């Protein structure tokens, strides 16, 4: 690869203090289909082989949960709040290299309290949404070392649609459903809901709908709750997966204004459906195969488009479907 | 070079339509001492040798005047307002490649009316000041192709001070005059005013002082006017160089509420001293050897520092001096 190895060779030397010292920063800036989360495996493998103490970190629990499968050579997979005790005790000084991930939603306060003795590396995508009440992630305003990856390298349709969306974003012509149909013809990786994903859930596979909030994702969740379990005697059902750490999926083991929440894998404890949801809560978390409701994203927004569509087309891992 | 050739190979192919089409954008993002204005010579030479019709453009007349010496192989060195007739006639369609320069001060309106049939390439530095009433240049928010250069490659002191300023910018420790003295000891490329640069002007060399405005650059200009010409019979003197196109130096040939302004080189016509000036008006324009008044930049600003100091240390070409 052209950009990938250039970005790697130089981070692999900035970590080893080959460059000038007192630089506690870096950047990657990959778009999609680039090794924005692929070259990190090689980097972490090399650093562990070098004898360092690396930590792979993410702002959300779902992102680091994915990273566990993506990066099986790190040491302290944790949330950004758990490596510094921000909200137990800060364990950051025990590490030599910190590799932050999905930094596109990282707020300014995280940069303010990201200080530490190890070398911090940031990974993000400038084409995704910025954090709430904030227009462009401050990590991209980094004045120190920088790197950039702008390709779609490696017969695919999940990322080709995102590339087309980005292409139409930099020029004035908008993107309308006829363009979607004309680009999604023959690829057959898109189907350009309630019963379909209910049948999916009967088989076991779980999906989601990337609609807006406060008006759609409750009507698009109560229907699935009624259809999947015909009898509704309790707000939840044993064996169901639930949502709220932050934005972490939990299992349900029993009930009773009382409930039970099996957290993590084996951690049972005591104390939001996972089907209908919003693109904002989707940022950073893949949620596997997902369906996209075009009639919601096209209707209300008029300026954020081509950026809401991005970060919504990149969520699915193998199957995407747009419904009109 | 590592980053330079990677940035070149890829622009040299995006221009030739080797990549995907309908991408009317690019980026370079060099800091200082990088080939942010050096690899452009090679690029333009290759494109002219390829048979294209390239145009080297800048938002200010001083920047393109410098580019004429830096780039002697272009075809239509002009202001950004002259290649599109924004304010005669737009000549942009006659060109195949447009290479914009010093894009760090380019406003959003320039991106809005930058549309055209040729392929537009943007060059800028994220570490410099943003355009007025605007926090971060929209060109860096480009979603299309991107490139980055972050080095100080190629016993020098004019850019080493800027590198140190940037290094102190990304961490919480500020930079104070004792640090300036400790870094500027033995380098002897800095002297860490009125009489000194008046003696400079008697010899012929002209310098400047990068102070603030509305309070300092008038007292720091009237004194030089009185000292350089002991008798003050007219606001200007024949043979003097003057300032205000926009931010373009002109000569004075005669006077008479009447005057004469020899514009350009040979263009005589009819109708701000060049000594004391502001860092804002300094952006993009080198103004050769310059002196920097530390007591002005240190006193009033408290947040913009390390960014006002940048774009003020990079203005001089061969000699820098800081006075306290």
């Amino acid at each position: 690869t052209s950009d990938q190895e250039n970005a790697l060779e130089g981070m692999k030397a900035f970590c080893a203090n080959s460059l000038d010292k007192n630089w506690p920063a870096a950047l990657l800036q990959g778009y999609a289909g680039t090794g924005k989360t692929t070259l990190l495996g090689v980097l972490v493998s090399s650093l562990v082989e070098k004898g360092y103490k690396v930590a792979v970190t993410a702002p959300t629990n779902k992102a680091v949960s994915v990273l566990m499968e993506k990066v099986p050579d790190a040491s302290c997979h944790a949330t950004i709040h758990s490596l510094l005790g921000l909200a137990g005790t800060s364990c950051v000084n025990d590490f030599d290299v910190v590799i932050v991930d999905e930094c596109s939603m990282i707020g300014a306060d995280l940069l303010s309290m990201i200080r530490g003795r190890p070398k911090f590396i940031f990974v993000g995508d400038p084409a995704q949404l910025p954090p709430v009440n904030e227009i462009f992630s401050p990590v991209f305003r980094s004045v120190g070392l920088r790197w950039s990856l702008s390709k779609i390298v490696r017969g695919n349709a999940i990322i080709d649609l995102s590339a087309e969306i980005r292409l139409k974003s930099e020029e004035g012509v908008p993107m309308t459903l006829e363009d979607i149909k004309s680009i999604l013809e023959g690829k057959l990786e898109a189907c350009c809901l309630v019963s379909a994903l209910t049948h999916e859930w009967k088989e076991g596979r779980d999906s989601r709908i990337l609609a807006w909030r406060n008006a759609t994702v409750d009507f698009y969740n109560r229907a699935i709750f009624s259809s999947l379990y015909p009898d509704a005697t309790t707000p939840f059902v044993p064996g169901q997966t639930a949502i709220v750490d932050t934005s972490e999926e939990v299992t349900i083991l029993s009930l009773e204004f009382l409930a039970r929440v099996q957290r993590a894998s084996g951690e049972t404890w005591t104390l939001r459906h996972p089907w209908a949801m919003t693109v904002h809560k989707a940022q950073g978390s893949t949620y596997d195969t997902v369906f996209v409701d075009w009639n919601d994203l096209r209707a209300i927004p008029s300026d954020d488009f081509l950026r809401i569509l991005y970060t919504a087309v990149t969520r699915p891992s193998r199957y995407l479907a747009i419904c009109h």
